[PDB]
């Protein structure tokens, strides 16, 4: 055989713990080494020291919370993960999330200690967090240090012996499993596929099995590490396939790719379409106009497939866009991608997220992602959902009562609280999204000096007193700063907004008086006296 010598395998670990620096030891170990495309479906080489050579791919996997859905196609790609953990920092929140992620797809997982070689890395700890809150075997547990190059070869030896070979029939039905995408300038828009069952070549009639939509094959392969064409990919195999497709968007991730002819009995399990949790309006700033925004963002969505915009329109700020975002990652990145590939200037209002509103008289709920269209008529209003998300924070113990303070004021149901450690506590936390996109992130890090990590899960949506607040200038309204907030927590926010724009508003001749209404009822006052 040959599929018997394949490892499909990934990297988890919590940000800045060394995933990167490990993946090109990896690469460059092996030997692995402008229409330049991002890693991903890299194929290598590896001679172990029983002799044989083995082909392993490793899958690149998102990191960041608002990627999670991608994230858990990719681990469904692999056989096996590497589980990367910082020996100076031990298990964090992202360390565990991922964990039981690939746990949840049936994945050998190889745990390693990295940094190693820092003064203070502590391997006996992560060791002991490992045994105790994954449930691992400590002497599993490679130890290496990525920046000096050390266990690499322990780290393939651990690939090749640990993570059993693909499992799938070369002869059987096409089954491809898409985990990533891009946009290739020439070959269109390609997906990165992990082959199941069956074999592909170019020339073949495939069909995508969430639309039933055909296309013939152009080429196929896989990163070497550059875009190598290869005469086709065999079940167990992983790499790219391109077959003229307009765009991203057509090759969804998660998605199942099969052949039109002979298709498959049933796709690969756990499809979903994108789905856009967090928006926010964006409008041309400085000198960029209307156009150059909505070109940019024309642009920028050929390589993104799950953010979602329309036009939009404000008094003050004129002509804009309502744009979705997976989260607040997703709408960073977009932002700097903007300003900083196609050089716009922008301005974005504070993000929101999807509130379902039931209104007399109009039977099904509405779906508002733009506060503006929330019902100014507060007695029409049946009542409001908002979704809720499940957080897990990991923080030394001397910050839990700061932390345990923030929760509570941002809404926060504590459901658990453990020690992972004698001086690190696990909490788990049921909090409303529209809270924690604010300013969580930020206060959560200041109070624990950087050290306390979170991450989190859509649990779903909840009735909640949520009230649509005014902001005036003048007696003039600005709609793009109108905003949602639960009844309770409207007279704080209020009063940060109005002192927020107290600051935010260059200082001038007449004296603009900033207001936040309540349906009418002025709730927080704020002016700047006039220039002289
Ligand atoms: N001392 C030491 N530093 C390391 C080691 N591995 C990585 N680093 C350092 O840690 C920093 C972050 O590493 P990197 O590999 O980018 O982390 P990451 O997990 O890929 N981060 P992200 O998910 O954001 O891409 C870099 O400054 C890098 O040089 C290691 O074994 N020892
Ligand atoms: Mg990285």
């Amino acid at each position: 055989m040959e599929q018997k010598n394949v490892r499909n395998f990934c990297i988890i670990a919590h940000v800045d713990h060394g995933k990167s620096t490990l993946a090109d030891r990896l690469l460059e170990y092996t030997g692995a080494i402008g229409i330049t495309v991002k890693m991903q479906a890299v194929r290598m080489f590896y001679k172990a020291k029983d002799g044989n050579t083995y082909k392993l791919h490793l899958i690149d996997t998102p990191g960041h919370v608002d990627f999670s859905y991608e994230v858990s196609r990719a681990l469904a790609a692999c056989e096996g993960a590497l589980l990367l953990i910082d020996a100076s920092q031990g298990i964090e929140a992202q360390t565990v999330a991922n964990f039981w992620k690939a746990v949840e797809q049936d994945l050998v997982i190889i745990p390693v200690i990295n940094k190693i070689d820092l003064p203070s890395a502590d391997v006996d700890r992560v060791k002991k967090q490992i045994e105790e809150v994954l449930g691992l075997d400590p002497e599993e547990a490679i130890l290496a240090s990525a920046k000096e190059g050390i266990g690499i070869e322990e780290i393939l030896e651990a690939i090749v012996n640990r993570i059993p070979p693909p499992k799938g029939d070369p002869q059987k039905p096409l089954k491809a499993l898409i985990f990533d995408s891009y946009y290739d300038p020439y070959r269109g828009a390609v997906a990165f596929v992990r082959i199941f069952d069956g074999e592909v070549k170019p020339g073949d009639k495939i069909m995508l099995m969430s639309t039933g939509k055909e296309y013939e094959v152009t080429e196929v392969g896989a990163q070497t590490p550059k875009m190598t064409k290869f005469d086709k990919l065999s079940a167990g195999d992983v790499g790219y396939i391109a077959a003229s497709i307009k765009d991203v968007r057509d090759i969804r991730i998660g998605d199942t790719i099969t052949h039109a002819k002979n298709p498959t009995k049933e796709p690969v399990p756990g499809f979903q379409p994108a789905k856009p949790m967090v928006y926010a309006g964006i409008y041309p700033a400085e000198d960029t106009t209307y156009e150059e925004l909505r070109d940019a963002l024309e642009k920028y969505a050929i390589n993104d497939a799950a953010i979602v915009y329309e036009p939009e329109s404000s008094p003050a700020l004129g002509m804009g866009f309502r744009v979705g975002f997976l989260g607040l990652l997703h709408m960073e990145i977009v932002q700097e991608r903007l300003e900083r590939e196609y050089g716009v200037k922008i301005i974005t209002t504070a993000p929101n997220v999807i509130y379902r509103v039931k209104k007399k008289f109009t039977d099904e709920v509405i779906e508002v992602r733009n506060p503006m269209d929330f019902p100014d008529n507060a007695g029409l209003i049946e009542y409001v959902e908002e979704p809720f998300v499940l957080v897990t924070i990991i923080t030394p113990k001397e910050y839990v009562g700061p932390i345990i303070q923030l929760c509570q004021e941002k809404r926060g149901i504590q459901k658990n609280m453990t020690y992972l450690d004698p001086n690190t506590v696990y909490l788990e936390y049921e909090m409303p999204l529209s809270e924690i996109i604010v300013d969580f992130h930020d206060k959560i890090k200041s109070i624990s000096r950087g050290f306390a990590s979170y991450d989190y899960e859509f649990i779903g949506y909840r009735p909640s007193d949520l009230i649509k607040l005014t902001v005036l200038i003048n007696k003039k309204p600005v709609d793009a700063l109108s905003f949602i907030v639960h009844a309770d927590r409207a007279q704080k926010f209020a009063r940060r907004v109005a002192e927020k724009l107290r600051e935010t508003i260059p200082r001038q001749l007449f004296e603009v008086h900033i207001q936040v209404a309540k349906g009418g009822k002025v709730i927080a006052s704020e002016r700047i006296k006039p220039l002289r």
